[PDB]
């Protein structure tokens, strides 16, 4: 589902700049 893509999508970007 999208919020399932949405979530990585965005826990890829707070956690990328890690």
């Amino acid at each position: 589902g999208e919020e399932e893509l949405a979530e990585k999508a965005e826990f890829a970007r707070e956690l990328a700049n890690y």
